[PDB]
This record gives C-alpha cells, structure tokens and sequence, in this order.
C-alpha cells in the first residue's frame, strides 16, 4: 500500500441559474454561471462562480437529492449535459462539461447527452 494515483480526480459540469427576483408582480432576472465539481473519491460536491456578494459558491461537501428523496446524496450518476441539479432549494442548469469529465463518464457506461441548443 502507499502507491501513488490520481485516478479520482474531480469531475467538472458546467452550469447556469436565473437569479429571478420577484418586484411585486414582475418578475425581472439575470444570469449567473457556475462550476460544478463532483469528487469521486467521496461522493463530495462542491460549486463555485468563476465570474458581500452572495450565492457565489457551495462548499465541498455531500449534498443531498431535494425533497422527498432527502434521506439520499447525490451521486455522480446524476449529472449529466441537460440535467438539472437542485442544490440548497435552487436549481442548477448543466449544459457542459469538459472533455476528461466526458471521457470518464465513458468508462463507467454513462452516456453524455446531446448539447442543449
């Protein structure tokens, strides 16, 4: 034991939210772009805006699938190109992610969809 690998390295998908405030009965929005980082060493989550500011980033931990299936983690079977995450009650567009991420979903027999334009 003790030899050395790198064969758990981070998986990246790239996403998008709508910070959509509501003003009274308008709704106006922009749009904020994110990291995804999955760890496949422990299953661990972490996401961060590449761009007091607030909603920039979620710290590296396992987070859990929304209601009502909050007794279970997300697991890296779960993302995917034209996927939608929820994390902390917002919703995470996946629309990338780069091609060491692409090729190892391949390899464990997950299928990476179509772009999503």
């Amino acid at each position: 034991s003790g030899w050395v690998a790198f064969d758990k390295q981070v998986l990246s998908f790239d996403a998008y939210l709508e910070e959509e405030v509501l003003d009274k009965s308008q709704t106006n929005y922009r749009i904020r772009y994110y990291k995804i980082y999955f760890y496949p060493e422990d299953d661990t989550i972490q996401v961060n805006e590449p761009e007091l500011l607030q909603g920039t980033s979620i710290r590296r931990h396992r987070i859990t699938l929304p209601p009502p299936d909050e007794d279970q983690f997300y697991t890296v079977y779960h993302f995917n190109v034209g996927t939608e995450v929820v994390f902390y009650g917002r919703t995470f567009k996946i629309y990338d992610c780069d091609a060491f991420t692409r090729n190892f979903l391949r390899k464990m027999g997950v299928k990476v969809n179509p772009p999503v334009q």
